């Protein structure tokens, strides 16, 4: 019967992987690997024990692959192998819907929002001399969105996915500035030189996805593109 592939996850990363209402798994990552798995006939296994644990279990072998927003970089490619990219993302800023801001000009004299440890923070840090605003950090997205609804951030840069989905969520957002692509996109990915068959699988799955509408179906469930 049908080979098992098991695949380790973050724990709490909407809209990519999380858990609903009902406490069951759904995100974009969930879809697109359940159906990579249909469509290769996998017996899909899926554990969901943070990034940094998915990535301590791929290495120690107790699972076969990890799909998990992971961006694909070079470092990584010294220790991974990777599937072609199923998302590149992008970082904006979020306003209220209200908010006439739209350009990183407006920015000046402003508070910005980032959370702790993220792209976001660091694209800020890099272009804060460059726009002039001041920089708020947050420990996570919570408080972040708190604060600008509560006036005190003119602006939350995060990733366009992330605010895509809380959009949809009907929370009160608009995306009104440029994107900044995150170079690489997220891949799915192995150990080097193992499971190419996982791979090879799923790059042909994700290019009939692509074709046959799945793809699109699946990122406007969460709002994305859209």
């Amino acid at each position: 019967a049908e080979t098992t592939v098991k695949i380790a996850s973050d724990s709490s990363y909407a809209p990519f992987e999380f858990q609903n209402g009902q406490k069951k798994w759904v995100g974009i990552d969930v879809d697109i690997m359940q159906e990579v798995a249909k469509i290769n006939d996998w017996k899909l296994e899926m554990s969901y024990p943070g990034f940094d644990a998915a990535l301590q279990n791929l290495k120690a072998g107790q699972v076969d692959g990890i799909i998990a927003g992971m961006t694909i970089t070079d470092e990584r490619k010294e220790t991974f192998d990777f599937s072609n990219p199923y998302y590149t993302s992008a970082l904006t800023i979020a306003t209220t819907k209200d908010s006439k801001l739209s350009d990183y000009s407006d920015l000046k004299g402003k508070a910005v929002g980032a959370k702790n440890g993220t792209a976001a923070q660091t694209w800020l840090q890099e272009n804060q001399k460059k726009y002039g605003y001041t920089i708020k950090t947050y420990s996570d997205g919570v408080h972040m969105f708190a604060a600008l609804s509560s006036g005190n951030i003119a602006g939350a840069m995060d990733e366009v996915p992330v605010i895509s989905y809380a959009m949809k969520q009907g929370q009160d957002l608009a995306m009104n500035f440029p994107s900044i692509s995150l170079p690489g996109g997220y891949g799915f990915a192995v150990m080097k030189g193992k499971n190419s068959t996982l791979v090879d699988g799923f790059n042909k799955a994700l290019a009939e996805m692509k074709s046959n509408g799945d793809y699109d179906k699946i990122l406007k469930k969460y709002g994305i593109t859209a």
